[PDB]
């Protein structure tokens, strides 16, 4: 409806929602204000009433990141290490901006840069890691703060940032003066506007603008309601990949970019110092690292997640001695099978894990990871663009064994079986004459083992396991 | 205010019999953020050469059969800053007259109930005590009758 | 309905009246006159005849605040204080519009300007309170009343008008000529 | 410079799902324009046709092969 | 005039596009590994079926100029 304000929690799909840590990116796509050499004026955007400041970037829109103050400093207290996980950065005083990132921000509760500290004194710089308890934040930021700061780009919510429009002659740097415009790399831009949101209460983001303001309303509340989980099929052959399409909402932490989620969910390893877990960033999008596994399950109560940002697997819901579901390397993950022991096989579930954070994501504790299907769409699958599952029925499966899955607390049990098949040969006329080319007609649902491509069959293919003959 | 939503700060204690109280507005005491939008001036006495008839002035009554406990009271929001100025423990949140606005005691002290609206939106008309939360400025005593 | 002029009264809610202070925002927003690099010429609008002088912001759209005379009068006596309550600012008569903003105001009655008085002479330098009783505006204002102020914006009554567009090339400041932008 | 710098032209490469949409998406004021294509074989829409039934003496054979693959 | 780029996603990630002399904002783009298939063909530099030489994602602010991080 809209025509120049686009929130990204705004979804007709899980009903303009918002929970957790969301960091949810408003652009201002305006065609009357998209040059960037002209000394153009920043956009009255406002949230709740509370003004919010607006990045002009290279493509001629208006950025600008807003989180809840609250759930945002709980969940930078997890970021144990710079750039990994949860981190929101270092959080300032709202009255840092000015001596910080050169304007005034007075009217925020807080912002999260991606600085980090040298001297890290009590009262003149702010939290690199952030109150776990929550509250308000009284920690000051000034430009020695700046000036001695030795990495720049603490912040792994915000990761596809467009750049700054480059400061020349009557334009500064966004247009209202950051002091440094390197996006995704830089202390200024990316940051993200602390705001006090209420949980159960509604969101109001305002524009205004000549001839009608445009508004748009959000929710801030629990969405396990919403939280899903679905399966391709019914029943599953031998061989075939398991596909699972987890629609979560909560799990939509970064707006800019395909969020990826690492799960430890072996529900049989009794030992006593493992538990089911969830990871943030484990790697990037394209599989290709990105920063260390930070432990989620003990914060997850404090973020809104009321039973729907767990994931637990059973791969033996019978306990016969025959493993169903398994995993294996995808495109956009870096599995390794450490139990690389002759004896065992790719079946042996607890042999998989990660090289890089065996600590918990050792062997065993069923690493699985999911990556979402779209920047925002808040839709994330197990299968990769390759179509290679990150979860595999094992071969020796026994039918009518079957494993279950659980999201939201709403198991998903993934059964083993065949159909009737019934081969036809269907004469143009009533009589197979020679030289005549008439359809052969096979009616097996076996051997269709994907639901959204062609599965063509062939001798040259092992899993092709069955081929008519003459 | 064509531009900006307009913030209205009340003082609608029609009870506080202290000659010197009157029943006033005050404009834009709070900003629409939540911040002090400066200082409250007096209106009571403008009102008339306003153009105001009859419908520029608010008046509240915590209890109307004076049964010594009252209906509603009032809180703070993310639209005001309304603190305890009576924060003895002989008094609880129940108390009407205990809040008031900590800058301006010289008429929106203790006493003199302080209802605040806001509008919603800039230029839509409609003003409501319920913040953008859903947490209104009037609401009812915990031990009513 | 119009295509190309938005009032701030236009409320088929409330039968489009307008009371009290009420200040009116007049904006055009037309495909013709927004190019913000070009000095193309100000949309000719008339409020019960009067021309309505705009200025163009960095959107490419032309504003012009207008309210009452005798109206925002009263209501600027009750703002005792600068920058707070309903304070319309300083007023200044229609013949110091050149000398003050930078371009002829003769149509209309009154403008209000948001700066302050550092020495209120009874006849070079505007109101600062306005009248109780409203009544006409004869003071006037100059170039010496803007450097003089010891604090510029005191306007509370429009609280979030776009910026103008700023000076570069052949285009002037809001495209009209404004001193401060 | 137009086809002989080092810049211009450049292709951008993207994973895509055989048999599954590819969308275009245009994220302009006033709405958003979308454009969904298609990553499959297109061996079905491959064909070979010719002018006439019989060729005489010393006619052209006119050959027109309709694939979408073949342009690159 | 320094314009806005227009904002133009293939399912969901940026796709840069540079203006053209028409005044037309043009972007090529292609499948990751049909592409390195493709220029693995190309042995010889300018001929076949050769894409040019491929660059990591972080690669674009240093070569072409500006980011492209949402590549592959």
């Amino acid at each position: 409806a809209n025509a120049n304000l686009f929130v990204s929690a705004e979804n007709s799909q899980f009903d303009n929602y918002m929970s957790g840590p969301q960091v949810i990116e408003v652009v201002v796509i305006d065609s009357d204000i998209n040059d960037t050499d002209e000394a153009k004026g920043e956009p009255d955007v406002t949230v709740n009433g509370k003004v919010l400041r607006m990045v002009q970037a290279v493509d001629g829109n208006w950025y600008g990141y807003f989180a809840d103050r609250d759930q945002a400093q709980i969940a930078d207290s997890t970021a144990t290490t710079a750039d990994s996980g949860l981190d929101f950065g270092v959080f300032c005083a709202s009255s840092s901006g000015t001596a910080a990132l050169g304007f005034s921000t007075t009217e925020t509760d807080g912002i999260a840069i991606p600085i980090t500290i040298a001297n890290a004194t009590a009262t003149g710089n702010g939290t690199q890691t952030g109150s776990s308890s929550g509250g308000a934040i009284t920690t000051t930021c000034a430009a020695n703060t700046l000036d001695a700061s030795t990495a720049n780009g603490t912040i792994n919510v915000v990761r596809e940032a467009k750049d700054p429009v480059a400061a020349s002659g009557s334009v500064s740097v966004g247009q209202i003066g950051l002091k440094n415009g390197t996006a995704n790399s830089g202390p200024n831009w990316p940051f993200i506007q602390l705001y006090e949101l209420n949980p159960t209460g509604n969101v109001v983001v305002q524009y205004n603008k000549g001839g009608g303001v445009q508004s748009t309303t959000l929710t801030f509340d629990t969405v396990d309601q919403f939280a899903e989980l679905s399966l391709d099929r019914t029943v599953f052959p031998r061989v075939s990949q398991v596909h699972a399409t987890i629609t979560d909402l909560w799990l939509n932490i970064d707006p800019t970019d395909e969020d990826s989620w690492t799960f430890a969910t072996n529900t049989k390893n009794t030992t006593s110092s493992f538990n089911v877990d969830t990871f943030y960033q484990v790697f990037d999008e394209n599989g290709a690292s990105g920063g260390s596994a930070l432990t989620l399950r003990t914060t997850l109560s404090s973020l809104m997640c009321e039973d729907n940002c767990v994931l637990t697997l059973d791969v033996d819901a019978q306990s016969s001695g025959t493993p169903v579901v398994t995993i294996q390397d995808n495109g956009d993950s870096i599995l390794t099978q450490l139990n690389a022991s002759s004896n065992t096989n790719a079946n042996n579930a607890s042999a998989f894990g990660i090289s890089t954070e065996t600590a918990k994501l050792g062997t065993g504790s069923i690493p699985v990871t999911i990556t979402e299907q779209g920047p925002n769409s808040g839709v994330f699958g197990t299968y990769d663009e390759s179509d290679k599952s990150v979860l595999k029925i094992t071969d020796n499966a026994k039918r009518g064994t079957s494993a279950s899955l659980d999201y939201n607390e709403t198991p998903q049990t993934i059964l083993v079986g065949f159909s009737f098949a019934s081969i036809d040969i269907q004469p143009v006329t009533d009589e197979w004459t020679s030289g005549q080319e008439i359809p052969v007609v096979i009616v097996d649902a076996d051997q269709n083992k994907n639901s959204r491509a062609d599965e063509d069959l062939d001798l040259n293919n092992p899993d092709v396991t069955l081929i008519p003959a003459l």
